């Protein structure tokens, strides 16, 4: 289903691996393990990611990519066997990372309420597809929506991804979105749920789950400050937008504070997270 690219087509589309920012007119847009390149194959714009458990994830990108076709699902294009590194590539996303996005990175103007409306709909969709074909993501995160030409949210970064309570030595994820459960080695697809409460507290505000320079440091803990009355979701509603009224507002909150139930079980289902964000808008 991929094209297999050879090393020497990857060396030469990317530039020679060009080590140097796309700021600067390079070839590195990022760092997942492994480097991040822009490269054009003919007149087509790629992401090139230049990588013993990292052939694990190599393999499971693919596997995962190989059975999953959806609107909000990044596409792996290809990848290569040959030559001195492992390389997956991928379609070009113009509007990068929804961390990214809304964090204005590179001068990109604020997304706009509506905009990111359609954001957590479209992840939503992207993480009910997973979940419909038993795959559990385990690192729904901002910096894993990536975004295209019209601002359609693709969930990246399967190579952690697992089949569906099962347990587990070797915890992985982002500590700012995981679920208590999965901070103890719980394998569920619930996990994914408390994640992607995380990223609509990230969307509704603007801010970072983590930020050592920050009171409260972790994102989570402004539902607490929240829910013992000390403020409301309104104090933290992103400045950086002109189209956020206050019931499609709360909406979201309401969203994303059933998902962060700490207790697995009373968090809803991705089906009930996208009936909820449906009858938002
Ligand atoms: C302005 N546009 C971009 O910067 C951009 C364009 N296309 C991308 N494609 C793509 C699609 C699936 C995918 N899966 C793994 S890496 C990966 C890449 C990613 C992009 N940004 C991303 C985020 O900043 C770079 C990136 C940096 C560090 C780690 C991983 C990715």
């Amino acid at each position: 289903r991929f094209h297999s690219f050879s090393f020497y087509e990857l060396k030469n589309v990317t530039n020679n691996f060009d080590e140097r920012p796309i700021s600067v007119g390079g070839n590195k847009m990022g760092e997942g393990f492994g480097v991040v390149y822009k490269g054009y194959v003919n007149n087509t714009t790629v992401a090139v990611k230049k990588l013993e458990e990292l052939k694990q994830q190599f393999d499971q990108e693919i596997k995962v990519m190989a059975k999953c076709q959806h609107e909000n699902l990044v596409e792996l294009l290809g990848f290569s066997s040959d030559g001195d590194d492992l390389c997956l590539v991928y379609v070009y996303m113009p509007n990068g990372s929804l961390l990214d996005r809304l964090s204005c990175l590179d001068g990109t103007p604020p997304l706009s309420w509506h905009m990111r409306c359609k954001i957590a709909q479209g992840a939503a969709n992207g993480i009910n597809f997973l979940h419909e074909n038993h795959h559990i993501h385990r690192d729904i995160k901002s910096a894993n929506i990536l975004l295209d030409e019209a601002f359609t949210a693709k969930i990246s970064d399967f190579g952690l991804a697992r089949a569906s309570t099962v347990m587990t030595s070797r915890i992985v994820g982002t500590t700012a979105y995981m679920a208590p459960e999965a901070l103890r080695g719980e394998i569920t697809p619930k996990s994914d749920i408390y994640s992607f409460g995380v990223v609509l507290l990230e969307i509704i505000t603007g801010l970072p789950a983590v930020d050592e320079h920050r009171e409260p440091q972790l994102l989570l803990d402004i539902k607490e400050e929240i829910e013992d009355e000390e403020k409301t979701i309104e104090d933290y509603i992103d400045k950086k937008m002109n189209d956020a009224d206050s019931t499609s507002v709360e909406a979201m909150y309401s969203v994303a504070s059933q998902c962060l139930h700490e207790k697995k079980n009373k968090r809803p289902d991705i089906k009930k997270v996208q009936q909820l964000l449906q009858e938002m808008t």
